[PDB]
Order: structure tokens, then C-alpha cells, then sequence
């Protein structure tokens, strides 16, 4: 039977709480990383903070106009537009401190936290996961991948390398400091795209990763981005994709068929 | 200017908890405009604080931390805080010790007893029009003794860059020694005028870092206030040495830096 183990795997650092259920072994609530909600330092990264060097607007509105600076890929309900290139995302520059604008402003999606209900489960192979304890439409706003800030040269040296997310060249490391994103999946048919955002400051070194639904979400659906190549060369050797989809690329099948193509 | 205009609903622009409406009933003058309103301290120059998550001391409290076990409580002689997030009786309002709120690094949860300050503002307060002190500040409600108003925000300077700044109206003072320089960027604090008989104290507290050259500054009410009653705190001498250009019109029976003050002490 499914048991609810932690009632907020977030500590009530979240907009909502996020559970934690296992209804597949007796693996126990995952306690080994600390739980954050922004991102942190363990060495000296001086993020440009010069609220001087903001690049931000002068709207007196909500900013839902081709006028405001800092185009604006969200709707009106903070949900990225059709158009938005799922494939090649652009940079999003969202309204900070330096803008005229209201707090409230429709350009303030990331900022404003976790709004979908999630749930940290037992996956029956991949360990713990994360889905939807809701209906989630195309574009919305899931949560951030929030972890440790590091150099490329130090992710290299980590003896954990399964939490790291590149930023171009820095990571993000959610190995020992980490949030709800640090237990998403890989799926070789992703519902949710990271996104390169900037907030409270511009420094082009340490973009925030946002994850956007690529495709509108049922209830119970596991969620899980393309982890990518760069994973997956370094990985494969140690275990193959257990995704289960007819279009997996990475299964230990899959390698054994394009390794057999060849010869 | 006979009767008492709503100039402005919300001078935060939403930031704050609540809004912070302006009220002008004894002049003409509109909603000052001359800042930018921000919620927390900014920086115009490389401040280089102090954000290593593992230079933190926190505490390893798996309750709310209200036990005498909590580290951040300790560091700070003891948790101030009462169960409604209001001072002690006993809290030093003379010599205020340093707050050491938790943080990031604190294995408690968001919802903990020692996090009143990073919680923001909660009481209602008013931007409004004095009759010879220009802005002011005043509450909306009644304030019982110790709760947290809300915190002196503004620009990060270097002692040296105050003494070069043409305007050191807006100047709170904290690497050597550092300031805040509300005058251009600030919050409703940047408002707040000097009372010889003071009803707010300045206090310094840690929150997400603990870089001891920059405490943030949290007023707390010394007393109960009343509700219509102006917000005002002493000052101090490094600015009334400066400014007595112009003399205090608090009109206390206490002042000390009114012109009938200033001539009684030398005389
Ligand atoms: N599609 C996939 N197939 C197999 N294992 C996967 C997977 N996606 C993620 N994983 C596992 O999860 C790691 C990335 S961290 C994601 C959360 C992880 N399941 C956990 O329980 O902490 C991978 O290194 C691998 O161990
Ligand atoms: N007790 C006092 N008497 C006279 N002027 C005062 C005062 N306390 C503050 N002020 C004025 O307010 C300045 C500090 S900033 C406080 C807000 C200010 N009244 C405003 O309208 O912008 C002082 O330099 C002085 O100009
Ligand atoms: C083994 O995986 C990686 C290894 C590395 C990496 C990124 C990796 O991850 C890709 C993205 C999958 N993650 C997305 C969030 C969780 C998994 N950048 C690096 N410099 C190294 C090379 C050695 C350290
Ligand atoms: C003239 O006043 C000050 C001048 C200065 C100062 C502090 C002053 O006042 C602080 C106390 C009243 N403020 C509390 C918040 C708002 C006003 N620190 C400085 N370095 C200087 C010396 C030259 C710049
Ligand atoms: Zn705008
Ligand atoms: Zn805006
Ligand atoms: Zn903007
Ligand atoms: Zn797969
Ligand atoms: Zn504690
Ligand atoms: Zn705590
Ligand atoms: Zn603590
Ligand atoms: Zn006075």
C-alpha cells in the first residue's frame, strides 16, 4: 500500500507543500542534502548585484505591452506563448528591483514560486520522482532547478556527478544542497523544458533554470526533462534508461542496437 | 490642502506585505518621487558580503526553536522572541544585543520562532504629511511594545563614500565601517523622522548571511503606540552635530535639539 511519508519534503520553504509518498519499496524519505529554495554558494562567485547594471523598464502598468524592456513570453495567465521555441529557448529577462512596475507585474512568473501541486514518489525503477497532483497546461511555470553554485573545473573533481545542470561555464549542483528539481528524471519524451532565466540580478554567468511544461500535463504524470548527451555518454557505462518509452534512445537495447549498426 | 487626499495607495508598489498608502492634508506637495522604493538593501559598488552557505552558524533544531539547544539562539545570548514574534520585557532596548535569526542553513523549518525579521512588514502603517517635519510616518493600528515595524533599507556604502555623498539626510550607520544611504534607494523607513521622546529601536540582525560588517537594521516598537501615532526614533549625535542648518521640531517636552534647546545649553 501507498504510504505518505513526509507531509513537506520543502519544510514549508515552498508557495505549497511538497509531499513525499512510496507505495513501491521501504525506502524511507530521502535525507541525505539539505532542502533550499534559492541557490547557494561555497566559494567566492561575486554575482554582479549593481542594481545600476539592471537592465529594466519604465511601465507604470502590468508590463502586458510590446513597450516594456525587459519579447515577453508569458500570457496573461504566466503561461509561456505557443510560439516560444520549445527547441532553442531564448533568454528570459523577468521585471526586477530597478523596474518602475508593480510587484504584481505579468512578467514575474519564476519569482514567484512553486503554484502547481507535486509530489516526491517511488518510481518502481528509476528511484524517487516527481509528478503532477494536477492537470498542468502547456507552458506553466513547475519549479526551479535550485542547487549549489559551482565552476565547471569543481563539477569535474565532485565525486557525485548525477545532480548537475550546466549553466552555458558554470553548474548548479543539487547533490548536497538542493530543491524539488533535484529528484526529476530523465524521459527520452520529455514533458518539461528548462529555461535560462534572469531575476534579481543579470550576471550572464549564472542564469536560473526554470522548468516550463512543454506539452499540458495529466494528473499522476511523472515529470522529466532530457537530461542530455554530456550525462548520458559518462552514465551509460554505469547503467542504461529505464524511461519504458517507444522512443527511449538511451535503454541498454537502444545502445546495443546503434553499437551493432555500425558492424 | 484643507482636507486630507489619498496622493498614492501603495508607495512599495506592491513589495511589502501590506500596502503602504501616502495621505496629504497639510500641503500641496505630491507623492514624493525623487527615490526608487525597494524592499531590500541594494548595492552600487562590489560590497563583496559574505555568502558562503558553509560559513553560516545554524542551528541543528528539529523542533520550532524554542528550546534553549538552538544554536542561533545562543549567538544571540538568547531567542528575543516571544510566541507571537514580539521582544522580551527583559530585551535590552538601551544596549540591544545582536539578533541572529535562522537561516537557510537551519535544519528548522520556514515557520520557526527566530525568523520575525525575514517574515517583512506585518503592522499597517501611513506615509504622511506633517506640519513642520515634512514625510512621516505613522501606524494605522495600535502596536504593542517589541513588535518588528519594519526594516532601514537602502544602498550599501562605504564609510568613505557617506562622507563624499552630497545629501547625508538618508545615512544609517553600520571591511572598517559601512552605511545606508536610503536617499536614493530606500523603503518606507527612508520616512521615518527623529522624535527626541522615541517610540521605534534600531536593531541589528543576521538573517541569510552573517557577514558581521553589514547587520540589517529592524525597528521594533520601545512601547505600546497608539494608533494615529507618529513613528520616530533618536537619531543620534553624528547627524544633530552636522544638521543643527536646521534645529527639531519634534515639539516634546523632552527635546533636546530644538532651537529653545540649543540656546538654553549654551546659554
Ligand atoms: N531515465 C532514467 N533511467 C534510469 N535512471 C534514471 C533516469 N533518470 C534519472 N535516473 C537516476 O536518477 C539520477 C539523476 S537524479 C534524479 C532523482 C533520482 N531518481 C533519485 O532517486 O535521487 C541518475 O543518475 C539515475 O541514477
Ligand atoms: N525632529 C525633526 N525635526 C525637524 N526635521 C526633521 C526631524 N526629523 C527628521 N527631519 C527632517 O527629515 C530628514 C530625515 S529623512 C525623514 C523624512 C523627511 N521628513 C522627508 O519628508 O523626506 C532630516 O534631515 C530633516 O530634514
Ligand atoms: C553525469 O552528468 C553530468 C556530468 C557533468 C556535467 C553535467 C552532467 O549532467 C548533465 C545534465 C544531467 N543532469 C540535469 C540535472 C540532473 C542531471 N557537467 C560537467 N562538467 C560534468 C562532467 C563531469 C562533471
Ligand atoms: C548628518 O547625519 C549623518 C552624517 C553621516 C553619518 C550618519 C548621519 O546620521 C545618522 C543618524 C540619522 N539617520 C538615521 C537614518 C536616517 C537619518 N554617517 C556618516 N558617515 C556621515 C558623516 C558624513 C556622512
Ligand atoms: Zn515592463
Ligand atoms: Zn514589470
Ligand atoms: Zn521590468
Ligand atoms: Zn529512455
Ligand atoms: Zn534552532
Ligand atoms: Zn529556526
Ligand atoms: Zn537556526
Ligand atoms: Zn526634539
Amino acid at each position: 500500500t501507498e504510504k505518505i511519508i513526509c507531509r513537506d519534503v520543502a519544510r514549508g520553504y515552498e508557495n505549497v507543500p511538497i509531499p513525499c509518498v512510496n507505495g513501491v519499496d521501504g525506502e524511507p524519505c530521502p535525507e541525505d542534502y539539505k532542502y533550499i529554495s534559492e541557490n547557494c554558494e561555497t566559494s567566492t562567485m561575486n554575482i554582479d548585484r549593481n542594481i545600476t547594471h539592471l537592465q529594466h523598464c519604465t511601465c507604470v502598468d502590468d508590463c502586458s505591452s510590446s513597450n516594456c524592456l525587459c519579447r515577453c513570453w508569458y500570457d496573461k495567465d504566466g503561461r509561456l506563448l505557443q510560439e516560444f521555441n520549445k527547441i532553442e529557448p531564448p533568454l528570459i529577462f523577468e521585471c526586477n528591483q530597478a523596474c518602475s512596475c508593480w510587484r504584481n507585474c505579468k512578467n514575474r512568473v519564476v519569482q514567484s514560486g512553486i503554484k502547481v501541486r507535486l509530489q516526491l514518489y517511488r518510481t518502481a525503477k528509476m528511484g524517487w520522482g516527481v509528478r503532477a497532483l494536477q492537470t498542468i497546461p502547456q507552458g506553466t511555470f513547475i519549479c526551479e532547478y535550485v542547487g549549489e553554485l559551482i565552476s565547471d573545473a569543481e563539477a569535474d573533481v565532485r565525486e557525485d556527478d548525477s545532480y548537475l545542470f550546466d549553466l552555458d561555464v558554470y553548474c548548479i549542483d543539487a547533490r548536497y544542497y538542493g530543491n524539488i528539481s533535484r529528484f526529476i528524471n530523465h524521459l527520452c519524451d520529455p514533458n518539461i523544458i528548462p529555461v535560462r532565466v534572469f531575476m534579481l540580478h543579470q550576471d550572464l554567468r549564472f542564469p536560473r533554470i526554470a522548468f516550463f511544461s512543454s506539452r499540458d500535463i495529466r494528473t499522476g504524470e511523472e515529470l522529466g526533462f532530457d537530461y542530455g548527451d554530456r550525462f548520458w555518454d559518462i552514465k551509460s557505462k554505469y547503467f542504461t534508461c529505464q524511461c519504458g518509452s517507444e522512443k527511449c534512445k538511451h535503454s541498454a537495447e537502444a545502445i546495443a542496437l546503434e553499437q551493432s549498426r555500425l558492424a
